[PDB]
């Protein structure tokens, strides 16, 4: 049955339609020497003699060829199976242009001689996951974060918004921070450790400038990160001042509006009717969103900018990590779909623009 | 405010207004007329019949004739609603299983010979459907000359489990022509063909038990009931009333070996996944002209709930408004701030020709 395969700035997911879960997650990264190429975990351990290249660079595809051996990658190696056996959907970031979507089915079609295909929005696939067709999602990766309003199935492109601050910002900053209290961390290993200590004890303050002050004096937000070895390092106020980056980006150094606002303004961007609907869907998504307190803090903060009247929810499934997959699995795998596919006979019949009538 | 074109497209009649309005504000017979000024369209092609040949170009909800499926649109634009149709966005509707060929055409004509800012082509079921406040749920949609049995999911059809019956209000027209001659009257003329549609779309009524009805017209009178015509001449009708629309569940009594429309609604839901059939029996919605009888709710609950499994919630709907469902969808849908992302621009026309229908969504 159907393959899944949902492209990521940081990490692709692969997997087949009808599982809980993808089979395969590994970094989107390709190296090459001076075998020709090598993809993924492969690549990184072998990092010392490739030239590496992120092909995905804020959710956009950015060179073809990179793209293509991770394609290559998935089937053969990662999911082990034919590609020309297979239906496969491939997901695409918001406002992705038509001439990349193009491309990308192109490639299926003419390389991997695929009998059908498919290409959703992302986060149309995590609203979908959630049991909606109605909402905004907040999807927060490695590379990009966007705020999509969704209508009845339908994205709405006035009023998606782009924010170029995720996860790799926010495991950046926490290393910034962490060399402030003595600790260093330069190689690239060191850098694992500080991406796992922000994955495992950072967390979202719902009154930020308290928990500083909490902070300031007392130690029952300290907490202890035990390494390899057995050096115990200690974390502070970094735990929630990583994240709050996201709230206030200035910490970073941009001049960007924080997920929160940017959210409200997605909404605002509606037509005054929708919007009771999307502030009462609202919905999360993507790893950068996994942070304990996440979800109480985005209801506060647009419960603040938001008219009173109106009932604002935040839904922050468990799941949400892998949401946009998971949505994947439950579209390609409900038989009132299998309409839905692209078919061989369409391409070679009208070329690889035919792919613009997704409805998904 | 500049509202859009609604144009729901009939084998027996077409629907013409203003997307936001409550109704459409022209509906005319679907008839082109031409003599042997040269092509005349709706009633005035009908007050003329004796000197044009009268073609119908739309057979069982499907276009056949482009020609003069043209001068219907001309006739709707400048003739019935005086419009620029390059003022304004056209929601143009279409039959189930459209063929992709119909599509294109469609579309061609509206940019080409039309030259519409912007367009947009539905199901008609979906609009029904849509009408209702639904997505999801199964159309039984019955007009002059086709009826359709459409199961819809989260607003999409599933082709593979949409049926067709060549069976609608024409055949029924017809059938009790035919049955009211039997007890003694004569409706040979078109214009008398007026007298029998008018006494079906008065006095007739769906039983919902035929045998036991058949019998109660059978022992007394309670059941007659007199229809006056203008010149003031009364003519009786009894068992006519509810035996006439009695062959849209027993289409032998047409000649016909179809199912009847109960049959086919269940036989759509059944070919569709289990997984929906709960949700397509708890809402099948009715749709059309053909389903305007008095007492169809009743009998499709009752059939439905005899074909379906004991367990299932079966729930009929059947609007008020239904005869101008399709249009009333078309409507609502076109007055939708989200309508403007849906539909295909001038644009999009230049840019990817007429196959542009196939590339929408
Ligand atoms: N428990 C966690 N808490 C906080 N952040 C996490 C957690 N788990 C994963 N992340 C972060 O989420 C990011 C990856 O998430 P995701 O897979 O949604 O993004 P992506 O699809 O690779 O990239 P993008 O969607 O930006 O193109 C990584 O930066 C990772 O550090
Ligand atoms: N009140 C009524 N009772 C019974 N039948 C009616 C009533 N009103 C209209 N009809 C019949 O319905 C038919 C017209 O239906 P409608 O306009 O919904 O469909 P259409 O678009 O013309 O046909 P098609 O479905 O084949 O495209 C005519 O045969 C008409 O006599
Ligand atoms: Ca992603
Ligand atoms: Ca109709």
């Amino acid at each position: 049955a159907a393959l899944v395969v949902d492209n990521g700035s940081g990490m692709c997911k692969a997997g087949f339609a009808g599982d809980d879960a993808p089979r395969a997650v590994f970094p989107s990264i390709v190296g090459r020497p001076r075998k020709d190429s090598y993809v993924g975990d492969e690549a990184q351990s072998k990092r010392g003699i490739l030239t590496l290249k992120y092909p995905i660079e804020h959710g956009i595809v950015t060179n073809w060829d990179d793209m293509e051996k991770i394609w290559h990658h998935t089937f053969y190696n990662e999911l082990r199976v034919a590609p020309e056996e297979h239906p496969v959907l491939l997901t695409e970031a918001p406002l992705n242009p038509k001439a990349n979507r193009e491309k990308m089915t192109q490639i299926m079609f003419e390389t991997f001689n695929t009998p059908a295909m498919y290409v959703a929005i992302q986060a149309v696939l995590s609203l979908y996951a959630s049991g909606r067709t109605t909402g905004i999602v907040m999807d927060s990766g490695d590379g990009v974060t966007h705020t999509v309003p969704i209508y009845e199935g339908y994205a709405l492109p006035h009023a998606i918004l782009r924010l170029d601050l995720a996860g790799r910002d926010l495991t950046d900053y926490l290393m910034k921070i962490l060399t402030e209290r003595g600790y260093s961390f330069t190689t690239t290993a060191e850098r694992e450790i500080v991406r796992d200590i922000k994955e495992k004890l950072c967390y979202v303050a719902l009154d930020f400038e308290q928990e500083m002050a909490t902070a300031a004096s007392s130690s029952s937000l300290e907490k202890s990160y035990e390494l390899p070895d057995g050096q115990v390092i200690t974390i502070g106020n970094e735990r929630f001042r990583c994240p709050e980056a996201l709230f206030q980006p200035s910490f970073l150094g941009m001049e960007s509006c924080g997920i929160h606002e940017t959210t409200f303004n997605s909404i605002m961007k509606c037509d005054v009717d929708i919007r009771k609907d999307l502030y009462a869907n609202t919905v999360l998504s993507g790893g950068t969103t996994m942070y304990p307190g996440i979800a109480d803090r985005m209801q506060k903060e647009i419960t603040a900018l938001a008219p009173s009247t109106m009932k604002i929810k935040i839904i922050a499934p468990p799941e949400r990590k892998y949401s946009v997959w998971i949505g994947g699995s439950i579209l390609a795998s409900l038989s009132t779909f299998q309409q839905m596919w692209i078919s061989k006979q369409e391409y070679d019949e009208s070329g690889p623009s035919i792919v613009h009538r997704k409805c998904f």
